[PDB]
């Protein structure tokens, strides 16, 4: 089941932000992360092939505990729940970012994004 890679794209890939401000509150609803309100979530932007390539040496190095780390940097956006309360309406602060990413590959497909690096 590639459903884990599928759930990855759904939680972490947005090919082109439209604009990356707080108005997070949308893509988090459009993506089904608001019951309960997902506390932090990051979208990678840009072309897929590139994010996919983190899955070999062509853009990836082993990291921590069997997680890969990208060699290149990606435009990224981090949505942080604001207000502390777990229930919609979900209000989010956006943070654009540009840096490399940490992921988990399984049979060469992304299936996880390590969110800790954006929690800062």
């Amino acid at each position: 089941d590639n459903s884990r890679y599928t759930h990855f794209l759904t939680q972490h890939y947005d090919a082109k932000p439209q604009g990356r401000d707080d108005r997070c509150e949308n893509i988090m609803r459009r993506r089904g992360l608001t019951s309960p309100c997902k506390d932090i979530n990051t979208f990678i932007h840009g072309n897929k092939r590139s994010i996919k390539a983190i899955c070999e040496n062509k853009n990836g190095n082993p990291h921590r505990e069997n997680l890969r780390i990208s060699k290149s940097s990606f435009q990224v956006t981090t949505c942080k729940l604001h207000g502390g309360s777990p229930w919609p309406p979900c209000q989010y602060r956006a943070t654009a970012g540009f840096r490399n990413v940490v992921v988990a590959c399984e049979n060469g497909l992304p299936v996880h994004l390590d969110q800790s690096i954006f929690r800062r």
